[PDB]
């Protein structure tokens, strides 16, 4: 467990990609006319949600939810209703796609006007369950990453950039 | 809010009906062979659960879940995994069928081997949604019942019998 | 893990002790005049709570709560308030006394009129944290018990009696 | 309910104040040596948390907790253990001091190495309970503020600045 962390994706770059995601999300929803709510998955999405929602130029609500990353259970459900609203699930990263997949199903049952997912990172190679992912900040190989909500031994979660854990020998 | 409570279903009557329900549920699942779990919906069904599981002659586990009743949110999810298991949802009362209908959808997503519902009381005259109910203790008229876990303004759950509030008397 | 279960405390005896606990609890509170609420710890106390509350002859509420049996956390808090009320925590068994001890502290902060604990079983020898326990159904040595809410490998939780797990070789 | 929103604290002003708070908190805990954890109180403080932890130059973990505000109930407890750790409760706003006062009592029970509070906004003119607040971003007049995580009828949390609702205008 002896190691070091080096910057992989500088915060300045993360900020740029998010602003763009924001324009994209805004453009995609600005004319819906229905209520919108960004749904972040805890703990991972807190930082990403913070920045992202500020880049979304349409009036919207911000709610969080926390699932158990065998059965995907709900430790903390949404505080507000989503029925008839536009819901954009926000996660820091998708790899296997299991939790995201199940969470999308659960929310689907509440009959929202629509459902989409926006992740800061995407690890295509690790996918195990195909699930739609409308907005992605970065596509990366299966690297040992941390920061921006992603931890390693309850650490680096507060880093302003995405770094890679170099596992010293 | 001034009111009276009259007996609707005496304790002995309930005790007998539950023994029967027990035999029936037992007969149904005795030859399944996969794990079985009864899921009571807090708060109202804790008493019915306590008595019912004691009449179920097949080895099972007991878990609980608490749900809201606009969107149906999970205030307390199961501690157990139900995937590939016979699941018997234990409810105290079904009238409109909204909440149960949804709770059932949510568990269905976890892919249990089988999914059924067992309710103590049933007000068919109140049904708004078609929902499969495999076991019913009593089909009753549209009375405001209390006791045996059920309440009236956080009151009467401890009554050993199902009673009906009269009011203005 | 190969074993068998033999009856240690017959349900008929459990029922008798509970009726007596009920008289004792009733006598102790009947003149308070304040609101009363029995607080059961999930999953363990569901069955005991069911029977016990029926033996308590004073008007009271029934709420449940579930803690994490290193830090004692609250997975599901009470649905109702206890401030200014008489609160009787109900558990199936106390051994180390850790969870019970912490739960009593947490509820204490809400300033209830009073706080007491009632357990069906007590394992004095295993105590690690001294905490008051006003009502006990049975005092037993450190036996491998199951039933009446107490499980073993998600099993025997529904047994109507307290049995001892004979660990066959 | 007809209203207007005016800027009260511009985004740049907040950004600068947080950098300062960051230096201060860093200076305070840099030589402690035990694990440290910032606990944000959902929902209102997710944004302040996101920005604050990035200015804290000491290795820490980030966790969240959601509480009610008559009795103070835990709707979502921490995922981490705080025993023997420096704990920095991260709040968005403190006015009466009731909720924080209680949340602090609850965590205090888990025996952390140290326990402090850091709030972005403060309405001293609204204080009803004496509660220790170690770090404050801004002491403000009694205005109904929104933005930067804070809301008005589930609205405005995404604003990058603290604004004040005007109403009937
Ligand atoms: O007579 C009643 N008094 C109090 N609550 C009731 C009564 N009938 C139904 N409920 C509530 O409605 C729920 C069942 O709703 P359903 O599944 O939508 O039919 C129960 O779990 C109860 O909490
Ligand atoms: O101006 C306001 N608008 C909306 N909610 C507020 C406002 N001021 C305080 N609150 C709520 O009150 C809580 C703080 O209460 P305290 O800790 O009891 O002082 C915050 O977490 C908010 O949820």
């Amino acid at each position: 467990m002896k190691h070091t962390v080096e910057v992989m994706i500088p915060e300045a770059e993360i900020k740029a990609r998010i602003a763009e995601l924001g324009r994209q999300i805004t453009e995609r929803y600005k004319d819906s006319g229905s209520d919108m709510v960004l749904v972040g998955l805890l703990r991972g999405s807190f930082m990403f949600m913070a920045d992202l929602c500020r880049e979304v130029q349409v009036s919207h609500e911000v709610d969080f939810m926390t699932a158990s990353s065998r059965d995907l259970k709900i430790l903390k459900d949404l505080d507000e209703d989503i029925r008839g609203k536009d819901v954009l699930i926000v996660e820091d990263i998708i790899d296997s796609g299991n939790t995201l997949s199940k969470v999308r199903e659960i929310l689907s049952l509440r009959e929202p006007k629509s459902l989409a997912i926006c992740t800061l990172l995407d690890k295509p190679s690790r996918r195990e369950v195909n699930v739609p992912v409308e907005f992605i900040g970065f596509s990366i190989p299966d690297e040992f990453v941390v920061g921006y909500g992603i931890d390693y031994a309850q650490r680096y979660r507060h880093l302003p950039y995405i770094g890679k854990v170099i596992l010293l020998d």
